[PDB]
């Protein structure tokens, strides 16, 4: 959890970057990132624009706290967690480092990493392990 969880978040980033292409560089383990990656794109792909609103509703800059980061992602989970809720979630993460490319805070794409490494683990990975761990998101999303 605390380094997989951030090797993960960091693996889906610089995916994301590397994918629409911008620079990686400001930063079965191997299964859950393939289809994490996949995941990501195929929610991206029927569901264009969005997290305009969130985004909107957060506008980062380098002197934006933690809480606030964490008080607009809760928005995703208003009824619970759910794997296609932690899947917007990785999206949403991915949409703020481009963003924030976009904006020539480049600064910001490590720190949004770490920010979503400390989300998931301390809101995400209970209802997670509670439901089969990356295993079972790797068997339904897998492949």
């Amino acid at each position: 959890m605390s380094q997989s969880n951030r090797e993960l978040v960091v693996d889906f980033l610089s995916y994301k970057l590397s994918q629409k292409g911008y620079s990686w560089s400001q930063f079965p383990m191997a299964a859950v990132k393939q289809a994490l990656r996949e995941a990501g794109d195929e929610f991206e792909l029927r569901y264009r624009r969005a997290f305009s609103d969130l985004t909107s509703q957060l506008h980062i800059t380098p002197g934006t706290a933690y809480q606030s980061f964490e008080q607009v992602v809760n928005e995703l989970f208003r009824d619970g967690v759910n794997w296609g809720r932690i899947v917007a979630f990785f999206s949403l993460g991915g949409a703020l480092c481009v963003e924030s490319v976009d904006k020539e805070m480049q600064v910001l794409v490590s720190r949004i990493a770490a920010w979503m490494a400390t989300y998931l683990n301390d809101h995400l990975e209970p209802w997670i392990q509670e439901n089969g761990g990356w295993d079972t998101f790797v068997e339904l999303y897998g492949n």
